[PDB]
This record gives structure tokens, sequence and C-alpha cells, in this order.
């Protein structure tokens, strides 16, 4: 835990935000959390790209290739964002190329390559299951995991449960001490995440995370944290809005993320 008027600092964010708002804080330091609305369901958006890149990880480890299993990109698979695969049609991605390319640049090309590998949306939610997730839940492909309706359970986890799975993964052992690692290494090269989380911590912390937008204005950031001189941190933000059409709102994570971390 932290203070009683961080809640307030954060209800005081979420309603002159305009929208609703899940955060989950863990300090490694003292396992205190922070939590806001830490036990609804919020849609992952590209968030669930970790849960996809990891449930691969984790088959590597009985696989003792498969992370260099070449897979087709076909003219086909295209979808609105695929900065990455776009160059290797007609040619192949081993799925550490598409893990990379899914979690470093969002790629939903690379996202739907690995849904597939691992089975479909089924198999990604029973991979969160034997992580102790019972709340993670992903149930379509790209583009269509990101309309983010409200009330909709699909795709959603909730902040509680995101924060303790990704500790798990990249700082616990769900995964091989390697696969750990390279999941940190994937993490730490995201290269879309500055506006978000990032811009709410001291300038000098390091950060692995990944954000995701959505309908209903839904802008979403999970995040490893490693301050200089300090235990990591686990933050986990989400926030959506009721218009339709709403512009994503970076910015409120980072506000939240300020937030939680005051006096750290």
């Amino acid at each position: 835990p932290l203070t009683a008027d961080v809640q307030q600092k954060l209800a005081e964010l979420e309603r002159q935000s305009g929208g609703r708002l899940g955060v989950a804080l863990i300090n490694t330091a003292d396992n205190s959390q922070i939590l806001y609305r830490a036990d609804e369901r919020f849609a992952m958006c590209s968030t669930s790209k970790v849960m996809a890149a990891a449930a691969v990880l984790k088959k590597s480890e009985s696989e003792p290739n498969l992370l260099n299993q070449r897979v087709e990109i076909k003219k086909s698979d295209l979808v609105n964002y695929n900065p990455i695969a776009e160059k290797h049609v007609n040619g192949t991605m081993s799925l550490a190329e598409l893990s990379a390319a899914a979690l470093q640049y969002s790629d939903n090309v690379a996202m739907n390559k690995l849904i597939a590998h691992v089975g479909g949306p089924a198999s990604v939610t029973a991979f969160a299951r034997q992580l102790g997730d019972e709340t993670f839940r992903l149930d379509r492909t790209e583009p269509t995991l990101n309309t983010a309706i409200p009330g909709d359970p699909r795709d959603t986890t909730s902040p509680r449960a995101m924060a303790q799975t990704l500790r798990n993964l990249t700082l616990g052992k769900a995964l091989g001490d390697s696969q750990r690692a390279q999941l940190v290494t994937w993490m730490k090269g995201n290269t879309t995440g500055a506006a978000s989380i990032q811009a709410g911590l001291p300038a000098s912390w390091v950060v692995g995370d990944k954000t995701g937008s959505g309908g209903y204005g839904t802008t979403n950031d999970i995040a490893v944290i490693w301050p200089k001189d300090r235990a990591p941190l686990i933050l986990v933000t989400y926030f959506t809005q009721p218009q339709p059409k709403a512009e994503s709102r970076r910015d409120v994570l980072a506000s939240a993320a300020k937030i939680v971390t005051d006096g750290l």
C-alpha cells in the first residue's frame, strides 16, 4: 500500500480525465500494492501481446528449438498495422522475430501468427490459467480484440491479475531463466511506450513496457520498472472512456504513474 490521498488523487485523476481508470502497482521492495479499480475488467488491447509472446516462450522450454521455427507470412494475413511483417511477405519470420515484432512494434500481423501458433485465443487463456491467472481471457484475434466496448468481458483482464501475472513472468519464475530474460529484453526495447507510464516516472528510471490502444479511448500500459538503487516495480495502468471515438489519453497513464510512485 501507500497513503489515503493516493486513492483520492487517483479518483481525482479519473474524474477529471473523463473516463474509467484501473491501476495496480507492486513494489518488490516490500510487496506493497497500490490498487485502483484493480478487480474490474479492462480490455487489454495490444497489452495482450505480452501473454502471446510469453505463452510461446514457455513452449520453447519443452521444444529445444521452436523459437527459430519459421512461419509463413501471406498477403492474406495483412491487417491494419504490421510495421515488420510487411517486409517479409511471401517470406518467413521465426517465432522470435514475430514475438520481437509483436512486442516492440505492436505488429498486429505478428500477434496473429503468435495466436495461431499456440492454437488460438483459448489456448493463450489456458496459458494464463496455468500461471495462476484465472482472470485474463483472450477471446478474439487482431484487430477485433481491441473493440473495448463497455460491459464486454472479452479480451479483458483485471489490473491486479495482470500486475501479478507480469511480475511472475518478468521477475519471478513463471518462465525459465533465459526465457524470462528474453521477455525482459523485448519489453525493454519497446519503441512505443514513452508518452505513457514512462512519462510519469523519474527520467532516469528504466522501463520495459507494452502500451495498448483501442476503441472508446482505451489507453493502456503495463510495465516493469528498474529504478537505479531500488528494487523493481510492476505497474499496470488501464484507462477507457465512454465516447466510441474518443482520442487516446496516454498522459492519463503517465499521471497515474506519477501519483502512485510519489515517495519512491
